[PDB]
């Protein structure tokens, strides 16, 4: 069903046996050892729980200069791909800090501005060969037609990167849910998911305890569990390649029989 | 999309607005104040944590005599129908003990051999005028085709029913997860749960904490939540109108996230 496996410098990632889990690494404030090693600590405990890749970056839910949000980022890379040996994505927009990251040792960019925001980011991916997951983003929410909307504004993000030098097999898609979109446009997105794949690349999802489940559900973010579960089940079923969650252990075991049913491995 | 509600004596249950949630009510053995009151403090938490149904009945998993299920039994219907006001369904395949719990006062029939063990059975449901539900099930396994012939053998049961009086509209189906399959063919019929539709009458899935979900992430009863939630956000995908659980909190919040996304209600 994919030809072809997703090539992560030391680490491979087989597209066709299991939905893979990307864990959600809080970067908690850079340097100091509190910091470093707790976040060592939790991302040891994602990898115990099931966890397929490791996903560091922090600021996005404030605006922090560049060259600060380096000296926070490339200690946390150096130490975590030393000690779980699991690939890594840097979670940035901008250009200087995806090269560092790479330089420190990650594996895969996660652009929540799919090239947009940097075009020059693209031209970093393509030259250290990484794969990189274009997220949908828009500075507004003017759709005249959502999911037609969406899969335009992603293929000009892919017209980017391609033309940066980007290789196909090294590009993932995601539908960028909670990004400019209305708690009832994310339901519309959930519903209409199996559209991104007429595009060709492999899909990541990204949908653990954001806003629209509590919306749904009344509910606050730590009681979120169950909704996102919902989300991540119904992802799969629409054909999802990975799944970006906080709660490693639960959405593990649910990726788990979502795949034994759907005849995925 | 159903033009008819769940009629239910002193209760209507409405099958376009949300999946509805029937809860499990284990019978550890009757009369005595320790059983009765202890069932009583169950079904009232079920009723706080969002169920829609109440199923009692126990010995299914023995082989116990007639008039003895229905000294266990009954009195705890009269306590719960007294006491949680809710629909009861009453979980037995024989006829004299389907007579008693609709006149101690349960609402719904839940027969786990399609009338097939008791034919006698769907005359009581005819004539009380409750719904039924006719659960897919066989002495054997050895099937030709398995989703070709659960649909037939469900259709033999209608055929009983109906040449019994039961009306079109009392009538809820059943794939019988867990009974006389393999646990691969329990995945398949997962996998294929949206044929049954064809049929046109309400589905009902209880697949709630099953060795089938073991199985396949290798993990003991008390550990089965998580599994539970993906065939429970399945089923609900594929149209089933009714989910059979035992954590009704967890399972009743996916139920409603799903219901959010797949446009239901
Ligand atoms: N590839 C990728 N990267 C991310 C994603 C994401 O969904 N996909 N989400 C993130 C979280 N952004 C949020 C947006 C909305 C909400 C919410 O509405 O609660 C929460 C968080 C950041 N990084
Ligand atoms: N309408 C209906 N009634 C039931 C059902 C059910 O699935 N639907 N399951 C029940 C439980 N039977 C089991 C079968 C298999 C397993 C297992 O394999 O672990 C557990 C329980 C009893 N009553």
């Amino acid at each position: 069903k994919w030809d072809y496996d997703l090539r992560c410098g030391e680490y491979t990632l087989n597209l066709n046996e299991k939905t893979l889990i990307m864990g959600i690494l809080n970067v908690t404030p850079g340097g100091s050892y509190n910091e470093v090693d707790a976040a060592v600590r939790h991302a040891k405990e994602m990898r115990d729980e099931g966890a397929h890749i490791i996903d560091i970056g922090g600021e996005s839910t404030a605006k922090v200069s560049v060259e600060e949000e380096i000296k926070r980022v490339v200690p946390m890379i150096q130490a975590v791909s030393k000690e779980v040996k699991l690939p890594i994505s840097i979670d940035t927009y901008k250009a200087e800090v995806a090269k560092q990251a790479i330089e420190a040792g990650a594996h895969i960019i996660n652009d929540i501005w799919g090239a947009k925001a940097e075009p020059k980011i693209a031209e970093v991916a393509a030259h250290y060969d990484v794969p990189i997951i274009l997220m949908h983003n828009r500075d507004n929410m003017n759709y005249r037609n959502l999911m037609a909307d969406m899969i335009a504004d992603l293929y000009d993000s892919i017209k980017i990167a391609k033309d940066a030098g980007v290789r196909d097999e090294n590009i993932i898609l995601d539908p960028g849910i909670g990004f400019a979109k209305t708690p009832e446009q994310n339901l519309e997105a959930m519903r209409n998911l199996e559209q991104l794949n007429v595009l060709g690349y492999p899909v990541l999802l990204g949908t653990s305890r954001k806003s629209f489940i509590g919306h749904v559900l009344d509910l606050p973010v730590e009681e979120r569990l169950e909704g996102t579960g919902a989300t991540v089940c119904l992802g799969i079923e629409k054909g999802c390649e990975f799944v970006r969650v906080h709660d490693v252990k639960e959405m593990s075991r649910m990726a788990k029989m979502m795949d034994a049913m759907i005849g995925k491995g």
